[PDB]
């Protein structure tokens, strides 16, 4: 449901072919929040249960509301805690297809966690997405080290944190529909352009 630790669970003996990573919104609860369960189920549905491992961000990540407020839009505790998921993943299962993604202090912990990785490991995770991208405008839309046909930004029209602003209004609790459909399926895509089928 809201909790996944398929990484952490998982027997380095029977890796799973994809590895998907994904930090929650602030205040949002388990590791995967309101978001990540749909994305998960559709991971699921095109992988199977055991061709995908479903990871949510926990242990210091807090998704604490103020956070946001800090230099990258996130505490550095978070950073490290996710960087040490990517570590985990790349070290149990060096030959899985890496995929992340996050929402909304999420999605700066994403982009700040993927811009200090290292080159090798980043290099594996075939695509990102990234819901009310609450640095949108300060990194014009992108991630850091990264590729832009590996990322994918979903900001709703009105939706304030994707234009420069931490105020909270009605279009950023809307990416319910993305989640379902336009996310998954963008991730299914990255990773069979370089795993085929
Ligand atoms: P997102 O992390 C929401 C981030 C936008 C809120 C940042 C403001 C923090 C200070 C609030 C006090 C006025 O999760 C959905």
């Amino acid at each position: 449901r809201t909790t996944r630790d398929d990484l952490i669970n998982g027997n380095s003996a029977s890796c799973a072919d994809v590895i998907f990573i994904y930090a929650r919104g602030s205040t949002e609860t388990g590791n995967l929040g309101t978001l990540g369960p749909s994305i998960a189920s559709n991971l699921e549905s095109a992988f199977g249960k055991d061709g995908v491992w479903i990871q949510g961000v926990g242990g210091a990540y807090r998704a604490t509301l103020g956070d946001n407020a800090l230099p990258r839009g996130t505490s550095s505790a978070a950073i490290r805690e996710m960087l040490g998921l990517f570590q985990q993943a790349n070290t149990k299962c060096p030959d899985a297809t890496l995929i992340a993604g996050g929402y909304s202090q999420g999605a700066a912990l994403a982009a700040a966690s993927i811009e200090d990785l290292d080159s090798a490991i980043r290099d594996k995770i075939a695509g990102t997405v990234l819901f009310g991208y609450t640095k949108n405008l300060q990194n014009r839309g992108r991630i850091p080290n990264y590729p832009a046909d590996r990322t994918k930004v979903f900001c709703n029209t009105g939706d304030l944190v994707c234009t420069g602003s931490l105020i909270v209004a009605a279009p950023h609790l809307a990416y319910g529909p993305d989640a379902r459909g336009p996310a998954p399926e963008f991730l299914i895509e990255k990773v069979r352009a370089v795993r085929g089928s």
